[PDB]
C-alpha cells in the first residue's frame, strides 16, 4: 500500500514516538477520550475518570498508552506484512472489546493531532502523508477482518 520511501518516512517519524512512548501514548488516549467521550465507556478501568486532570494523573492510563503504541509500533515495523500481528488484534477488538471501526478512525486522527502538537514544525507534509497512509492500511486490514466476523457495527 506504501512505497519503501514512504515506509522510510513512517519509521523516521516512529523514532520520535519511541523517545517517549508513555507521554505519546497518554496524550493519544486523552485526545481520544476528551474528543469522543463515548470511547471511554468501552474501558471499565478508565470510565471512572471524569476530568482531563484525573486522566493526566492516571498512571494506569499511561501504562495502557504504552501497551497500545508498543503493539502499533510492532505492526508498523512489519511494513504491511503484518497479518500475523494484526489478526489477534482485530479478533479481540471485534468480539471481546466490541470496538466499532469508527473508534479506530478516531484514534488514527488522534495520533496525527498529537504528533503535530508534540512536534510543531517537524512533522512535515511528506511525513504526515506517509503516516496517514500507514494508519489507513492498518484500519483497512482491520475492516477486512471485521467484515468476516460480521461485526456489522
Ligand atoms: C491504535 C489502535 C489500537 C491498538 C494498537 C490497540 C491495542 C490494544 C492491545 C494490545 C490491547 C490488549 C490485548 C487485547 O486485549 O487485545 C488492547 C486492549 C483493549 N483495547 Fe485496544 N487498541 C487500539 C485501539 C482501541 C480503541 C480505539 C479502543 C476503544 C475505543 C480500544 C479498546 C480496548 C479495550 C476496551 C481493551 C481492553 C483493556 C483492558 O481491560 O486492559 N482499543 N488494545
Amino acid at each position: 500500500g506504501l512505497s519503501d520511501g514512504e515506509w522510510q518516512q513512517v519509521l523516521n517519524v516512529w523514532g520520535k514516538v519511541e523517545a517517549d512512548i508513555a507521554g505519546h501514548g497518554q496524550e493519544v488516549l486523552i485526545r481520544l477520550f476528551t474528543g469522543h467521550p463515548e470511547t471511554l465507556e468501552k474501558f471499565d478501568e478508565f470510565k471512572h475518570l471524569k476530568t482531563e486532570a484525573e486522566m493526566k494523573a492516571s498512571e494506569d492510563l499511561k501504562k495502557h498508552g504504552t501497551v497500545v503504541l508498543t503493539a502499533l509500533g510492532g505492526i508498523l515495523k512489519k511494513k504491511g506484512h503484518h497479518e500475523a500481528e494484526l489478526k489477534p488484534l482485530a479478533q479481540s477488538h471485534a468480539t471481546k472489546h466490541k470496538i466499532p471501526i469508527k473508534y479506530l478512525e478516531f484514534i488514527s486522527d488522534a495520533i496525527i493531532h498529537v504528533l503535530h502538537s508534540k512536534h510543531p514544525g517537524d512533522f512535515g507534509a511528506d511525513a504526515q502523508g506517509a503516516m496517514t497512509k500507514a494508519l489507513e492500511l492498518f484500519r483497512n486490514d482491520i475492516a477486512a477482518k471485521y467484515k468476516e466476523l460480521g461485526f456489522q457495527g
